[PDB]
């Protein structure tokens, strides 16, 4: 069964736009999105569709790039570090739910390397 997906708006949470957050959307997310391994990570895990009834029994902080994209578009984040933490949660969820050597883990490992490559240098404010 599926829990509600992570929020992408929250009226009482303070919003912010920075050069780094704009970069995280325009270059980091939108480039990763096009990678041949991006497809599993473009939407919340649908445990009913994918037949993973234990996914949310194991993963208590779900995250995916579709949620991240919507948060960036909505200026949901205060700073770039908050957004980077969501990417890191997404990758670690994959490693936690699975095991070394699985096809999905190989995909996450490749995407994490590309992600780190792109966040190594960010614009200045
Ligand atoms: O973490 C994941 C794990 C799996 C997965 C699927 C079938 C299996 O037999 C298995 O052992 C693991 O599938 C995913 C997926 O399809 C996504 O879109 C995003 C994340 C995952």
């Amino acid at each position: 069964m599926n829990p509600p997906p992570p929020e992408t708006s929250n009226p009482n949470k303070p919003k912010r736009q920075t050069n780094q957050l704009q970069y995280l959307l325009r270059v980091v997310l939108k480039t990763l999105w096009k990678h041949q391994f991006a497809w599993p990570f473009q939407q919340p895990v649908d445990a009913v569709k994918l037949n993973l009834p234990d996914y949310y029994k194991i993963i208590k902080t779900p995250m995916d790039m579709g949620t991240i994209k919507k948060r960036l578009e909505n200026n949901y984040y205060w700073n770039a570090q908050e957004c980077i933490q969501d990417f890191n949660t997404m990758f670690t969820n994959c490693y936690i739910y699975n095991k070394p050597g699985d096809d999905i883990v190989l995909m996450a490992e490749a995407l994490e390397k590309l992600f780190l490559q792109k966040i190594n240098e960010l614009p200045t404010e």
